């Protein structure tokens, strides 16, 4: 078993798949984990979701790699067999884009903040195919989010990143903060390199207010923790300005 320097270890409900890790957390939402082996320092994990929405399936985030996120398609194909409709990625960065060449030779659809795909040559990764664009409260504008079934997406502001969005799952009690939102029990904010220390603080808060119900949060690097995640990172991030 794979046991990351950064990232949650494996546990009981956890499913190993190739190089991947796959939990379900509801009936319909599975949380894919994959790993970056960083030379000198180890494996770090990054999550994303998996969301089955009737006879199709619907992706936040890719994995680290092309050859991985083609595994979380077979674990797609494996697991459940319907097909994937579109995939929503949360920013311009490795662990959530890297994988977007093995999205696109599936044919399947996928979707990014404008700004996000503005800065993904800058990044080295691929821009997604379609551009979401937000209100100025944050939530997404619904004609550039087409069908998009349970996912919520809200933009609460930058923090980690400038370009960061966020997803609900509609119809249940999970919400998605990405890379933005660290564990109840986290030391730090994670890279800061891209940051907006000035605003963090309020744009976590922001992604807590745009999903007060939710109470299952989950993350790019922990474990699903409750809302204390989000009143944590705030409480870090109010230490930046
Ligand atoms: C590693 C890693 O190595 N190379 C890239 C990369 C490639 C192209 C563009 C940008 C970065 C990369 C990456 O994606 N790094 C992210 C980052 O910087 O935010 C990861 N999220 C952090 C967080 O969530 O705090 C983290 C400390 C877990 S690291
Ligand atoms: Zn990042
Ligand atoms: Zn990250």
């Amino acid at each position: 078993e794979i046991r990351p320097t950064i990232g949650q270890q494996m546990e009981t409900g956890d499913q190993r798949f190739g190089d991947l890790v796959f939990r379900q957390l509801a009936p319909n939402v599975w949380q894919h984990t994959s790993y970056l082996d960083m030379p000198g320092f180890g494996a770090v994990a990054s999550n994303g979701l998996i969301v089955r929405d009737g006879g199709r399936v619907l992706v936040v985030d890719t994995a680290w790699t092309d050859d991985q996120t083609a595994q979380i398609l077979n674990w797609i194909k494996q697991e459940i067999n319907l097909p994937v409709a579109l995939a929503v990625v949360t920013h311009a960065h490795q662990d959530k884009m890297g994988g977007m060449d093995a999205l696109h030779a599936a044919g399947i659809a996928t979707y990014a903040n404008a700004l996000s795909n503005q800065l993904a040559p800058q990044e080295g990764m691929v821009a997604a195919q379609h551009s979401l664009t937000f209100a100025a409260n944050g939530w997404v504008e619904p004609a550039t989010a087409p069908n998009f079934g349970p996912l919520k997406v809200f933009y609460p502001g930058p923090g980690h990143t400038s370009d960061n969005i966020t997803v609900g799952i509609d119809g249940t009690d999970i919400a998605f903060g990405g890379c933005l939102i660290k564990d109840s029990k986290a030391k730090s904010l994670g890279n800061l390199g891209d940051a907006d220390t000035e605003h963090y603080a309020a744009s976590a808060r922001a992604f807590g207010a745009a999903f007060p119900k939710a109470s299952m949060i989950v993350m790019s690097h922990s474990a699903p923790d409750s809302r204390a995640a989000i009143t944590h990172t705030a409480r870090m991030a109010d230490k930046l300005r």
